[PDB]
Order: C-alpha cells, then sequence, then structure tokens
C-alpha cells in the first residue's frame, strides 16, 4: 500500500507556496504551475501522497525501507575524485567549468523532452551506472555524498534536479523510486 508515487504525469512534481504552505504542481518542462491536478493525474494516489507529505514535515516520501532510488548523469572533471572513467580510461582533464557547461546543455535537453536522462547517461555519464540507464538503485541517508543525498531525498518521484556538485563531479538526478 505505502507508495512513493505522486500519481502525477511525467514532467510534473510537487511544490509548496512560500506562504501558508499550500501545495501546487509544477511542470518542469513548460514551467507551468497549476493548483489543480494536471490532466492524467491519478487523483486517489495523489491525495494519499499529499496527506502523508504534509505529515512528513513537507518532505518527499521515502519507500518501505526508508530509501529513495535515482538515476544520474555525472560529468567528471580534473578537480574531482577519481578523474578517469570508462569513456576516458586514461584520465579526465576537462575543467570544472567545462563540465558544468556540458551538463547545463544536457539539463536543458532533458527538461525540454528532446531526450531522456537515461539515454544521455548511456553515452555521456562518467559513472559506471551509464550502462544501467544511470540507475544507482535504492539507498538510505548516510550512504551517498552529502550534496547528492540532499538533492535526492528532496526530489519527488519523477522529478529532475538541477545541477548538483559533489566531490565526484557535477550531476543531474532523476528520482525513479
Amino acid at each position: 500500500m505505502a507508495s512513493t508515487s505522486t500519481g502525477l504525469p511525467p514532467n510534473w512534481t510537487i511544490r509548496v507556496s512560500r506562504s501558508h504552505n499550500k501545495e501546487y504542481f509544477l511542470n518542469q518542462s513548460t514551467n507551468e504551475s497549476s493548483w489543480d491536478p494536471p490532466y492524467g493525474t491519478d487523483k486517489e494516489v495523489l491525495n494519499a501522497y499529499i496527506a502523508k507529505f504534509k505529515n512528513n514535515g513537507y518532505k518527499p516520501l521515502v519507500n518501505e525501507d526508508g530509501q529513495v532510488r535515482v538515476s544520474h548523469l555525472l560529468i567528471k572533471n580534473n578537480q574531482s575524485r577519481k578523474p578517469k572513467s570508462w569513456k576516458s580510461p586514461d584520465g579526465i582533464s576537462r575543467t570544472r567549468d567545462e563540465s558544468i557547461q556540458i551538463l547545463k546543455k544536457h539539463l536543458e535537453r532533458i527538461l525540454s523532452g528532446e531526450v531522456k536522462l537515461s539515454e544521455l547517461a548511456n553515452t555521456e555519464s562518467d559513472c559506471s551506472s551509464h550502462d544501467r540507464g544511470g540507475d544507482l538503485g535504492f539507498f538510505s541517508k548516510g550512504q551517498m555524498q552529502p550534496p547528492f543525498e540532499e538533492a535526492a531525498f528532496n526530489l519527488h518521484v519523477g522529478e529532475v534536479s538541477n545541477i548538483i556538485e559533489t566531490n565526484s563531479g557535477v550531476h543531474i538526478l532523476q528520482r525513479t523510486g
């Protein structure tokens, strides 16, 4: 029964008004904000989610094991840990700024719908998870790097993060569970 699904259609996530804590929905592809559940929403699932959401300190719900699952696209650089990857076996020399500009472009194409994060990760992610559609599987708090954990647990299932920087490089995350 317990679920982390919001019931919302792809591209949509949950946001809370800055005052009076009223929840609304945001389409990350169009930037449209709607107070009414968007067309295609599973009303029952969403209501159940919102009820728990407000009782969970207004934070995204986690699964039955206290975990969340995300896929990510990582672009490494010369000042991050382990500067090498399957696609750059002899070492990565691109700078931090270079990695950021590259990822910024990827993010725009993901949000626009031109491509899915999983497809880009397959050829562009410097993480070993590239051959798993960028999937990192389920994880608990305290297992991933702080900035990555913060981003991950603050995403609702289906939501795509903005650029997150860690000691491994820069990432884009998509919560899938």
